[PDB]
């Protein structure tokens, strides 16, 4: 009895966010989404409505706002910057 299909599984991205002067971390296993970071961030916020972004040297980068852009951060493991919105 054996197979050839497989669990395919990836390994967690750490992606550091800087909401203010505080920061935090993301773990994404690949199936995380924006929608996804938003419940993520939002507790760690204080708010439900904040602005993410590729923390940059200067602050911020592409803000972050589609599944794309988050599995980018993520292919690509950026430092996300948080504003409040």
């Amino acid at each position: 009895g054996a197979m050839g299909s497989s669990t395919s599984g990836l390994k967690t991205t750490k992606i550091k966010f800087y909401y203010k002067d505080d920061i935090f971390a993301l773990m994404l296993k690949g199936d995380t989404t924006y929608k996804e970071l938003r419940s993520k961030i939002a507790p760690r916020i204080d708010t439900d409505n904040f602005k993410l972004q590729t923390k940059l040297f200067d602050g911020s980068g592409e803000e972050i706002k589609t599944d794309s852009q988050v599995s980018n951060i993520i292919q690509a493991k950026l430092k996300i910057s948080v504003h409040d919105i």
